[PDB]
């Protein structure tokens, strides 16, 4: 587009970090290979670490995390030629002046028709340095609006409750416009999450069914086999609710429950997401079951409390089932089950829309229909229903109408961060967390979170690799999800 | 269960015929192999032809049409041991007395506890001899009710209009109870047709959608590659409407449109089928397109009028598209497109429930959802809907949630006549055409049929192997089915 | 019609009784005056009492209960000329032979073209003599079918539970066809009860709303100021459930809950009433509140237990609130509140269809819509809804769209028995309790009734003239009816 | 509440005019009497006319148009004491400086706690002087924001098509904020129009019915007995579409069709009105019938073309029926009939929501339900439905559930301008035409209007006092409104 006619500089701050090498640079590599970045793009790493050999770091460390190298015919050296590194602090104005000048040098070397350059700052940094970096960038590394735009990609956590998150947003207010800020929730870059809006509002079949008349229960599920060992106890102060429920699953919740937007423009969609989240009744201790994993039966995985970085009397939940209510006319009386756990029997992210029983004329010879959207693994959408048992026997059984992407489509689906970085470069804010959207999410869970920190909510043990605490399943059953 | 405790005699009248060897005996073979008939069942062929060698006829002719011989270790000789043949006329009382005595011999040889025997008479005969055979059987070959039941399986045609069919039913009235008569419409034995009732009324998902609020158009389609050559001009006096639309597709129509029945008992289901058929507005010349096939482009297939058994100025349609209206609150304003043709590009039987457009917010970037039930070939049910194009491109495309039986299920689906004969033996009348059900069907088409015979409806040519006359597609389009 | 061309004899058995003079003869008088009976009709009273002066009894006693004498110009003497009286027993065949002969004499005196005569037997008798009278009539007072019809009007009670009622029906089976029996439930002759079917199924507005998607709760209410004093303790063995709930309010229940009938013919309507009643979950002790009235506060009305004809430890309920569930897809989750009491603050029969809350955007500034059908007093139908407060204040209030019959229509509505007798003469069984309809009703309440007789259900006191026991209101509230 | 704590000055520009004396001052009088204005309010008339005696003008002319004088004991002299008059031009800055100073004098004389004063400018002036007056006020008669607000009440016409109206809005843009501008459409002050939003969204009964599943046709009707004589030909350049359809009836249209708003705040409501108007398909010549009134049959009223101020070959329509389509999922396929005419048989403003037929089981013995909202005369809301004919006859008839305000409520409903002026003083913009709302309305009708001016749409004659041209009724019938 017009992205090609003007210089483009992508600055990865914290380029020496975990996210940078595992997600950011690999996503940028894929975007380069698909012709989604300009050939003459400049990617500038920025961090406090001194690089003795930049070429070696790029070839050995960075390139080690690139995927799909062999299948498609894209040269790695050409992409690495676009990457520079630079050393500097995250607080001193002298270093942000140096950063600006390095960008200027790259912008002047741009050979295209138009002058100046567009600047994308990716903040792959810890929350402790966030505000200082935003102040330095705002003060001394902004392009003037006439010569190009500035966009900020920022990562979670965004505070740890309503109050802390609001303070953080207020510090950003005078530094950047909300247009310029792109808050990542990387689940919004996943294929099947991106398809929710199309599934709901492009299809009469689902439009007509998507309310309390037909829907009995909605379940949103997150499972991982991995534990929280080797983090350095970073998880202990966060917990499973702050880590995935407050952001990833609430984002999914909002997409599943919002009204039809006025258009497909970014703000019309985000307006509806905020609108519905403000109608969610805040979670409370009585309508949740918490869990903290213990050592596995086979002995391989040690317990949460055996991690040397966690205090011995920690309430930190690694597992949680919540029952939420959305108080409006579309959703009244429909229980929303949100569950998320680490150290479980499988890796899973799925959405289950369980419809009401058709009581007659089949009674107990049928069961509830269910729309299942599985985002990972093996992404698929399928509709569970009752049919006649094939053949001469005249009986019933449950079956599916299936769409499994790896069988139907001959394409490799990109990592979430490829979609999102691309959309940030296009200037589309649809799949990024707006300031008021973030506030609405924290208000749902903050009362519960504060209760948990005071030690008022019981946390149940479960062996790593198990399905979680037994009373989680009983809680789900009485909540209205008929498991079958 | 009680079928085993009393003798069972299945008499195939017209056993020397086309239907007998191709459908009847092969179906009985499959039922024997699946343990669905008693091991000591007696199958008695009856016709005017003299059999010089019964064993050879059975081994060479009959066994030639048996399928799945290698798949199971079911012995063919054991089944053929149960078959006898007998010569006799279709009108003389002396021969029906002989038939009775032959049955009596078989019944006496039954070794089980109870006395007498149940008798199933399969009338695989032309319509010319039908009433005479019914009179002979009624008069001189009935079991007394105390010693067993008598059931009559009878084949179409059942008259050629409302009047002729009513006369025929009135002749049967004093001979047999309606409970004893099992009128075949063999499409009701096909897997996907049997599944219609379960699909509609066991599933909230389809229950909620099954009315004029969500449905824009319903299309029922019958196609065959075969022509009507070599029949001896039997088709000329019948036509495509009488041959498949009045029976097969109207049966499907009734299942797709009926209200939810009071229970799953046979008469509760048949009541609903009759109820809805009486609400169908009779077809008329203005809302139909007729066709008669001509010679194929490649030259292999000759035209309908080249068959030496058809008169030269025949109006007989080999192709027809009808638009019907069902006048009730569920279906008001929903056009029903019934189409059926021979000498077309493919063999097909499918049902398409085309839903309304979701107008916003996708507009022309989505299209109508469609539930497709394909009964043959390669039986399947799938739901066409719009989804995001997989990958980085953020676009839409039409896809499916699919259930293809040959991929999902590892079972060979039976021929229609296996299911039906089995259900006749069980005494379940659900999938058999009731006397009033038949009358309701004739009333829909009779006014049109009489108009066609008077030469008042234009019949358009189309080359064999083509898709039919061009104005059939235009008629379908303006009728409200959006083809895409 | 053809009612005029053949003799008509209406025999009122138990003509000396309470029902006869208060309801039967007065209804017949009104029918005569409106030209609904033939001028030459014969009305024959039959009972054991000897009449010293028949003319005086007619002029003084019977005519005393006739209404609307002055407003319309109908002569009383002309009607009384059509009435005869006759003495006889209810068991002796000699007396039913005499009855037959008296009818024959009246039939021969008919001067019209056709011979014979139609006979309507009204059994205004106690249950103790019922079967004996039916046997005598069947044996010795039937018209032959060729010379006219015979119809039996019979009154409740029809047994006192499922078993007793079934025995009674089995005794009637060989005596009369179900076509000939017309079981009275006189609430089906009331204007607003007759209008239920039209209200529901002639109007799209109510058709679309009449299910669990829009309806939150349905309440059916019966109140009387009168007590049960002076009955001679007849009520004590019956109770409020048997007296009005099992029949009157269950009839109303069936009309409010049935599916749309296949046509407006009598059996199509009655089929639907039976169908839905068989889907009602039987009442149980936990979901009811019983009451028995005590002396009024002002002292005028004595308590139920002060009636000298009731035993001192009677459990007999004069008040009852029931919560019923109809288990089907139209009604799942919708509580049905049936309440009925004597010795209450007012006389009332009304039906309240309370719809769900529209939650947004008015919240607590609106309240549940409610359709109210009031059958008595001052029969009316009105729809309670929220509107803007009239004038400059921009607020909300609850108001009504009203149809009060005495204001809108300038007509006097007939007593229930005028409609019903007229419909019995026309041969329309729509508003008469069918044998299977009756059985379905008893099955709903019998388990509860037997529990009450064993003394297992608590009966609460309430002062006559009060609104009933306090915990009845609390039971109603938690059941889901929001009173406002 | 805070309106009392600061000075209030209401300036009526064009106070010598028709609107001022007939609507503006009388409305202000009513607001004074109901305690809705502060007792120490200042009302300042402003116009070019010189007033020889201000007290006489107030007492004789102005007070002549006040109503409800006797009904309350509200003193007229007290209100007139609050009115001043002042002479000045509409273009000279010297006069707007004088105006400012006169306001300042009144503000200083305010005795309450706070300083400054709020200023409401009512522009009761012709469109020719509009922009000049807005410029003068903006330049030299604004209160500074710290000392009070400024609000502008402005009257139609707002241009004569999309282009002219857009230019006008662009001239206002730099002079006033959209928050300060209150564009009058006085139909939004009428009781029954104000109640539309409450009727639709506070009631489950109407919420559930308000879409194409239940609604067959919506008709909005405007009729007047008065003609356009004596106006000086002012109407000729405007026509009925610009005069009432583009504004009054389109406002009603938007309220009847909008989605449920996110809240009851002004901008949430106005957003929905704009949203739906942008989905209305523009009117076109084929889907309209135009009329121009001729002399009445009785001779009293002369024709439109006999008015000496109209050119002889005028196409100006005094009557118009339009069929509009709203292209979204709520309204697809539902025809909207807008009709408006002068010189007709009656004065009427009503809204008719005609529902679909309930086809079974009553067929032609029922008819379409209809919700009727009548704003004038004799304001009422009623629901037309089918019921059993009262009494012994068992037939059907159409009746109503009625709410007639003059019978139900003992209150005199205010003129439209009382509500609106009051809401402007409160700062509630809900019932005022927003800039984008206005643009959306012009886009609906502009293509049609330009066609009419070019002389491409036929204009039919009709006698004054008649019901309009005959082919208007035929157009309505084929459009889908069943008149009965
Ligand atoms: N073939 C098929 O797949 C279908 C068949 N049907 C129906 O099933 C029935 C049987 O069909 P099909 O088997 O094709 O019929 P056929 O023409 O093969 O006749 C069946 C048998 O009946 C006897 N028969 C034939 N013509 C006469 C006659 N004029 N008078 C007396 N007997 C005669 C013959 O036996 P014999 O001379 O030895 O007595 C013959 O073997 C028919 O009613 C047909 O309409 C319906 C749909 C499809
Ligand atoms: N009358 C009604 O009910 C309705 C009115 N309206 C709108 O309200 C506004 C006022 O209407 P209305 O009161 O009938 O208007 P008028 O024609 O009565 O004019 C209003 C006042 O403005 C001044 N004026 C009139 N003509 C001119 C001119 N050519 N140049 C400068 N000043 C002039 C006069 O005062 P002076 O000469 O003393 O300065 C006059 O008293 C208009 O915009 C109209 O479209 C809309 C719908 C209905
Ligand atoms: O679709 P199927 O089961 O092969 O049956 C098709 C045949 O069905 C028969 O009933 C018709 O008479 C034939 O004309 C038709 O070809």
């Amino acid at each position: 587009p017009e992205l090609r006619s003007r210089a483009l500089t992508i600055v990865v701050l914290g380029a020496s970090g975990d996210l940078a090498k595992k997600k950011t640079f690999p996503a940028l590599f894929q975007l380069y290979c698909n012709g989604m970045l300009p050939r003459d793009v400049n990617i500038l790493g920025y961090a406090r670490s001194t690089m003795e050999d930049v070429e070696k770091w790029k070839k050995d460390t960075l390139a080690g995390f690139f995927t799909r190298l062999d299948e498609r015919g894209c040269h790695v050296g050409n992409f690495l030629r676009r990457i520079s590194y630079m050393t500097g602090s995250y607080d001193r104005d002298e270093d942000f002046a140096r950063l600006n000048e390095r960008i200027l040098r790259m912008e002047e070397a741009f050979q295209g028709p138009e002058k100046g350059g567009n600047r994308l700052f990716y903040l792959a940094l810890p929350p402790s340095v966030f505000v200082g970096v935003c102040r330095g960038l705002s003060k001394g590394a902004m392009q003037k609006p006439e010569l190009g735009w500035v966009r900020l990609i920022v990562e979670k956590p965004f505070g740890r409750d309503t109050e802390t998150s609001e303070q953080l947003s207020n510090q950003l207010k005078p530094l950047f416009n909300e247009r310029q800020v792109f808050r990542i929730d990387h689940y919004l870059g996943k294929e099947m999450v991106q398809n929710i809006i199309v599934t709901r509002f492009a299809n009469r079949v689902f439009s007509a069914l998507w309310n309390s008349n037909s829907i009995a229960c909605v379940q949103i599920t997150f499972k991982e086999k991995i534990g929280t060992a080797g983090r350095g106890g970073y998880f202990d102060s966060i917990g499973i609710i702050r880590d995935v429920i407050q952001n990833h699953l609430t984002q999914i919740l909002s997409l599943l429950t919002m009204e039809k937007p006025r258009s497909l423009s970014a703000e019309d969609i985000r307006d509806e997401k905020v609108q519905v989240l403000r109608q969610v009744v805040p979670a409370n201790p009585a309508e949740c079951v918490l869990g903290q994993y213990t050592a596995s039966a086979d002995g391989s995985t040690p317990g949460y409390l055996d991690d040397p970085s966690v205090p011995k009397g920690s309430h930190c939940p690694t597992f949680a089932v919540l029952r939420l209510h959305v108080n409006n006319d579309r959703w009244h009386g429909v229980p929303f089950i949100i569950r998320a756990g680490k150290a479980l029997e499988e890796r899973l992210l799925d959405i289950r829309i369980q419809f009401k029983d058709e009581i007659r004329p089949f009674g107990e010879s049928t069961q509830r229909n269910e729309l299942v959207i599985r985002a990972q693994p093996s992404e698929a959408m399928y509709l569970k229903l009752t049919a006649k048992t094939p053949g001469l026997l005249n009986d019933t059984h449950q079956t599916e109408l299936d769409l499994t992407y790896e069988r139907r489509y001959d394409v490799t689906l990109p990592d979430a961060y490829e979609s999102l970085i691309h959309e940030a470069l296009l200037g589309n804010s649809t799949n990024f967390v707006r300031v008021d959207e973030l506030d609405a999410a924290w208000r749902i869970y903050t009362p519960l979170l504060h209760a948990i920190d005071r030690g008022e909510v019981k946390v149940l043990p479960y062996a790593a690799g198990s399905c979680g605490p037994e009373e989680a399943q009983e809680f789900i059953r009485i909540s209205g999800y008929k498991t079958t």
